[PDB]
């Protein structure tokens, strides 16, 4: 029965309503990925929304390949977010920081290093750089040390989020970035614990999630997933083999909520779940499920009313 105007809770986060502002990568931060004063206003305007998820924010330079994106590994960065975050709260808002490791979707001319991924692969297309576009470089496959470091940067990133004042964190595990790369058999060829069976493709996610929930609480922790990707075109043959278990695990670990990004209804009047994911995921994940599609309001108001999701994302 709920509507977009009804309250909802994300763990301890008492969201005023069921709208989620989840911005695309504005890209207006400085070259050291420190937020800037414009960003205060950009975020403060969106305070009316039940909850705000930030633009995806780097946990590490290695993982941040997008020019002028912000991050949150540094003390400087934390200090910059602070006023931005407090701006939002002043206006009675809620806001949660989105944790990005781009994986293989970066260029070493920006990260200063070779792209890292679950396995040594090369993404298709070109990549943006402060010098304009370029051929993707092959990646190198993460090893145990790397993993331990990456895991470090995620935990630090979350902790730093809470230091700046975020009401929580969302682990970005979606859109063919680093965690996604591990989950997909096509991007993951490892023969260690982290590869092979579905249960192993899942391990990397588990381990990231575990650190984070250990660090600030499963009740302040969300994950974003995107089985058919972030874009018109793709359709995962059998998303129940990995993604459902993924979700089941997230339930069990205590995770507060789950955004599920899915390239948006194809007509105007075209269907909401087309790919009928939510019912599969609802089967195993019982807390709030956010659907993020590129959505007209009427469309949103629908899904929510049709039971498909508990709140809806826009940007
Ligand atoms: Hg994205």
């Amino acid at each position: 029965m709920p509507t977009l105007f009804d309250p909802i809770d994300f763990g301890p986060i008492h969201a005023k309503n069921r709208i989620v502002m989840s911005p695309l990568t504005r890209g207006r931060a400085d070259k050291e990925a420190v937020p800037t004063p414009i960003m205060a206003e950009y975020y403060a305007q969106r305070a009316s929304a039940g909850l705000i998820i930030t633009e995806a924010t780097g946990i590490s330079r290695e993982g941040l390949g997008w020019p002028f994106a912000p991050g949150i590994w540094s003390d400087a960065q934390v200090e910059a977010w602070k006023p931005i975050v407090a701006g939002v709260h002043a206006k009675g808002g809620k806001i949660v920081c989105q944790l990005w490791h781009m994986g293989r979707m970066v260029h070493s001319s920006v990260t200063g290093t070779q792209p890292v991924s679950s396995s040594a692969t090369t993404a298709p297309g070109e990549v943006h750089t402060y010098e304009g576009k370029k051929p993707f470089e092959q990646a190198r496959a993460i090893d145990a040390a790397d993993i331990s470091r990456i895991l470090n940067d995620y935990e630090n990133a979350a902790r730093n989020a809470i230091r700046a004042g975020f009401d929580g964190v969302q682990i970005h595990a979606a859109n063919g970035y680093l965690i996604d790369e591990f989950l997909r058999n096509g991007t993951n060829h490892r023969t260690d614990e982290y590869g092979g069976v579905p249960e192993n493709r899942i391990r990397f996610l588990k381990e990231v999630t575990e650190r984070v929930i250990a660090a600030i609480g499963a009740d302040r922790t969300g994950v974003r997933l995107s089985p058919n990707g972030d874009t018109q075109g793709c359709i995962d043959s059998a998303p129940e083999t990995v993604f459902v278990p993924a979700a089941k695990l997230l339930q069990d670990l205590g995770v507060a909520w789950l955004e599920l990004r899915e390239p948006g209804p194809n007509g105007t009047f075209g269907k909401t779940d087309q790919p009928k994911l939510s019912p599969q995921i609802r089967k195993v994940f019982l807390r709030p499920l956010v659907l993020n599609q590129d959505y007209t309001f009427e469309a949103a108001q629908t899904a929510l009313a049709e039971g498909k999701a508990d709140a809806i994302a826009f940007g």
